């Protein structure tokens, strides 16, 4: 009738699923996340605290083995964005961190669901713009001509290898 | 009875609305959002930081095709005044925004409502006071008789050109 085949996608693959477990159907893989940055801006190399502020853009992509559809049930259609809240999301932090508050790094507000098969799973973007505090040591032994690398540890912090790759 | 029509309106509109989808009934055509801007004050020009806050007006327009009502059953009445939690909003960001916390850069509150038929859906109007803190370029080869150019990229994060434009 007058209701969008979304609402009825949506109703239909968010029925069972739980958000707050990891969606592993399967029983002996992790789930492979694969996580893409792009610099857009260097804010601030702050020498004094040992903090650079850098302005990232992060695409992050896993296959979410519970929310699977058919196209061919649910008018043709092989995509559907959903909120993150809504879905479960893996936990990827930035090691080096000085910022524990992600309401100020992170800016989660949407997924894209892309399906694979009813029992295959679908596969997750998750695209977001980050601002990121990062602890590097400086070395200043040749400064103003001094050359500095800053390194990024991105993982999860409660799942090991066993669980999310 | 003692009951007000709106009461009634709200109730009747928002029956089986599903706010965490893009509510697009016509299958072959965006989502067409008119944004308009205002500059009410330029609070800091941190050229230190590369970075300008501004304080702007912003007026958000686009067309819910599920939020549409017949006016002669609901007492002939024309518009309602919903909240922003429970309707579908267009995820606009400013590209270049170096605030990630959208409680420091926006103030939404309320949107407003008129209907262009049953099955035509409603005009919303999002009108919300902004600070945004924007990364410009500043070319101080003239100090202080320099003229700078700020741009100010907005685009829905998620949404691509056939969901949102
Ligand atoms: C996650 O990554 C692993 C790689 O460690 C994938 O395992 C591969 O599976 C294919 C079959 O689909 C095999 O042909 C490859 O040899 C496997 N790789 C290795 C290194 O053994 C796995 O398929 C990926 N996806 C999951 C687990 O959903
Ligand atoms: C959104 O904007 C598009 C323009 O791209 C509108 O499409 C127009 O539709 C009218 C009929 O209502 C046609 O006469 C115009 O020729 C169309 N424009 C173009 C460029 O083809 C569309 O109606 C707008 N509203 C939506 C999609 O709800
Ligand atoms: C898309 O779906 C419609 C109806 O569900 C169907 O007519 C059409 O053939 C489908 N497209 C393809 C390429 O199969
Ligand atoms: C609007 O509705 C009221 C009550 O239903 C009616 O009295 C009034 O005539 C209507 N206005 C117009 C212009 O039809």
């Amino acid at each position: 009738p007058d209701i969008p085949i979304q609402y009825e996608l949506a109703n239909n693959i968010m029925e069972n699923y739980q958000k707050g477990l990891i969606p592993k159907v399967r029983k002996g893989s992790p789930i492979n996340v694969t996580l893409s940055l792009q610099l857009y801006q260097i804010i601030q190399v702050n020498e004094p605290q040992q903090y650079l502020l850098l302005n990232a853009w992060a695409v992050e992509r896993w296959v979410d083995q519970m929310l699977g559809w058919d196209p061919s049930e649910f008018d043709n259609e092989t995509e559907i964005m959903a909120r993150h809240d809504d879905i479960w999301l893996p936990d990827t932090t930035l090691y080096n961190s000085l910022e524990m508050d992600d309401s100020a790094s992170k800016k989660l507000t949407h997924v894209k669901l892309t399906t694979l098969g009813k029992n295959q799973g679908a596969m997750v973007e998750l695209l977001y713009p980050t601002i990121y505090k990062i602890s590097c040591l400086l070395n200043l032994k040749y400064f103003p001509f001094d050359t500095q690398t800053c390194r990024m540890t991105f993982g999860s912090w409660s799942f090991d290898n066993s669980l999310i790759d």
